[PDB]
């Protein structure tokens, strides 16, 4: 599944078509069900919440909104002072985090990271994950039912297998088609991050 | 808000009109909001898509599906073995434990239980309602997200505050009205229960 959705490669301007981007990351939620619990079901609305804020915002105008750095620059304009906290913008400022999640954590598994007494579990990579893109910008609360609900995580080994299910490959396969998903991925998230530095539309605000 | 959608007196037949019900329990998943927390959000989806699933089912025949009876019955009849856990039987047999939660919880409330050491805190009150209404029906992991969630529930003065705003009513008098909301409440989810125990429409299983 993953290799079946590659995001497009960066052009040398480091834009990024809003409409292929969007139809890429269409592809990510159900990622979250390979996990195998319903205690991921609110994550993956959420995420898909963020999709459908702003497909709608770019379907007011393709044109206007060719790339997601049109995005920020024309609510940047259309808005006023609730910028960035307001539409498109707020909606990718925290899907981008969601993205990021999903891009650190597979890449730990595909580094083979792994907590050596237990090494068919992926807590670590997770928890990883977890502190790197998004514990920062959820109070402690929030943070309490992240711990809680790692739990409910898959196996690895079933895991890597749910990621491959009906193409009768093999885990090295698998991990091979995951690497080079997270080429163009990481590539896009990284640009996405910092033009939200450039543009000054990242908010720090915990929830 | 809650005595502004009182729900209908039961008729000598404990028959319950599907219409006027979701008319009803339609004002009570913003009763979440109240609580002031987005930790509380998927709670108010997961009863709002109950709702709508039994609306959607009424809506296809508002005359075959009169009453909360006749939806248990003829679908039923319609269905196979999968019955009853399908269709608007299993989004009801779901709400019902969400508004028998509501119910206990403002119950608890308004008889005065509290913890004499907290008693500005609504935790006892939500724990009596979550293990009287929810909790048997939870896996340890969803058990253990309840308890966190919980310190996300508001000072008891401010979560009856946010029931009356506006109304300038004192809390006696709120407590007053929620006491009325609670009469034809707590029979209409009896019933319910009772109906889902002589069809044999209830289930157990743990999620
Ligand atoms: C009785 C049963 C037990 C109780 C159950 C309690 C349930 C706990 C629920 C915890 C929350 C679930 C995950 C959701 C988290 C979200 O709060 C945050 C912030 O969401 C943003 O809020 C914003 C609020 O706007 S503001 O008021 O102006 O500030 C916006 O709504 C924004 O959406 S937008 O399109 O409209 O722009 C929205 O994404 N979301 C996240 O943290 C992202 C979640 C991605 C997680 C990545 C995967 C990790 C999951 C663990 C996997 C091991
Ligand atoms: C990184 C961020 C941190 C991680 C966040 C993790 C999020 C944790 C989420 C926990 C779950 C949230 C609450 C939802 C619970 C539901 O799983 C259960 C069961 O739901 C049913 O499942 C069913 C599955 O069907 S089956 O596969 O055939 O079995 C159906 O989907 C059914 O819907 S239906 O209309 O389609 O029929 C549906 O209600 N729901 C509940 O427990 C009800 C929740 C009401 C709670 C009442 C208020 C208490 C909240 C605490 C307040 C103090």
């Amino acid at each position: 599944l993953l290799a079946e959705h590659l995001l497009k490669p960066l052009p040398a301007d480091k834009q990024i078509e809003t409409g292929p981007f969007l139809e890429a990351v269409s592809h990510l939620p159900p990622f979250f069900d390979c996990l195998g619990s319903p205690v991921f079901t609110p994550i993956k609305a959420d995420i898909s919440g963020n999709i459908t804020k702003i497909k709608a915002v770019y379907d007011t105008n393709p044109a206007k909104f060719r790339t997601l750095q049109n995005i920020l620059e024309v609510e940047k304009e259309m808005y006023g002072a609730e910028w960035p906290k307001v539409g498109a913008t707020l909606a990718l400022m925290w899907l981008k985090r969601g993205l990021r999640f999903i891009q650190v954590f597979l890449q730990s598994i595909c580094d083979g990271e792994r907590d050596e007494n237990h090494p068919n579990l992926i807590r670590v990579n997770a928890t990883k994950a977890y502190e790197m893109a998004l514990k920062k910008y959820h109070g402690w609360i929030v943070q309490k039912i992240f711990q809680a609900a790692l739990y409910a995580a898959p196996y690895k080994s079933d895991f890597l297998k749910a990621l491959s299910k009906g193409q009768n490959v093999t885990e090295e396969e698998c991990l091979e088609k995951i690497r080079l998903f997270l080429v163009n991925y990481t590539a896009t998230i990284d640009v996405i991050y910092e033009m939200y530095t450039q543009m000054n539309a990242e908010l720090n605000y915990k929830v």
